């Protein structure tokens, strides 16, 4: 039992707005009883789906709404109880980060990117502090409303944990490479890669190397390079996610710390690399 299920009279389906793994994404209204309609973003299930299919999708919804976080996709609602079975959040005007970026290049000045980056900090520091494991951190996995603000979403690979042992490369940990281990340290370092896609308005991680290209050049100690007229402070917090050691990486707590300082100090993002 979802306590968001909600009857299918609540949700008018309209636009196709994106695509998902297990069916299409579609812009809505939901209207709850004596509340005023809202622009809702719609998860669907494409008819003829096997029963394990229908598990994993509503596996989601089971994970997300355990979540009441700013910057974590908000629940509004869950259709498992009635035909086709959906996935209703808040709607995201702009998106996903990645894409939202690439089409909006220099756009954004670093105070507004920083925020961007703080708001994604303090949504894996609740996953993290919630003993939840995502293994997709990635800017393609965020989205973002019309006032910038960054929600993590795509829950799907989303484990609760403090090991995740395993039976999205450029953005995954060597030792999660190399052992299948995942842990909220293993989060930290795909967070360094979003700051590198944030600060580079959504290029690719590592460019046109190969999966496996990356994988031997992070085994041979190589980082990706600060981006065009990145702050030193940020390409710094950068490195410190992508440490060797897991556990000499920062804490997300730590993370969202540092870019509240930054935010603060603006001479601490003053100086390139
Ligand atoms: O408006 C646009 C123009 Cl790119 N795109 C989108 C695409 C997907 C959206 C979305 N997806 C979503 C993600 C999940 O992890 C679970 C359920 C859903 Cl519905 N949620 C909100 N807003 C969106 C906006």
């Amino acid at each position: 039992e979802f306590a968001k299920e909600i009857d299918v009279s609540f949700v008018k389906i309209e636009e196709v707005i994106g695509a998902g793994e297990f069916g299409e994404v579609y812009k809505g209204r939901l209207k709850l009883p004596g509340k005023r309609e809202i622009y809702v973003a719609i998860k669907t299930l494409k008819a003829g789906y096997s029963e394990k299919q229908r598990r994993d999708f509503l596996s989601e919804a089971s994970i997300m709404g355990q979540f009441d976080h700013r910057n974590i996709i908000r629940l509004e609602g869950v259709v498992t109880k009635s035909r086709p079975v959906m996935i209703i959040t808040e709607f995201m005007e702009n998106g996903a980060l990645d894409s939202f970026l690439r089409q909006n290049d220099g756009q954004f000045t670093v105070i507004q990117l920083v925020g961007m980056l703080r708001g994604i900090a303090a949504g894996m520091k609740y996953l993290s502090e919630m003993n939840y494991v995502h293994r997709d951190l990635a800017a393609r996995n965020i989205l973002v409303n019309s006032n910038l603000v960054c929600k993590v979403s795509d829950f799907g690979l989303s484990r609760y944990l403090p090991t995740y042992t395993s039976s999205p490369v450029r953005w995954t940990a060597p030792e999660a490479i190399a052992y299948r281990k995942f842990t909220s340290a293993s989060d930290v370092w795909s967070y360094g890669i979003v700051m590198w896609e944030v600060m580079s308005f959504g290029e690719r991680p590592y460019w046109d190397m190969s999966n496996q290209d990356v994988i031997n050049a992070i085994e041979q100690d190589y980082r990706l390079p600060p981006p065009m007229d990145c702050p030193a402070a940020l390409h710094q917090l950068m490195l410190d996610c992508w440490q060797k050691d897991r556990n000499s990486r920062p804490r997300f707590a730590e993370i969202v710390n540092t870019l509240d300082k930054m935010i603060r100090n603006p001479a601490s993002l003053k100086t390139v690399a």
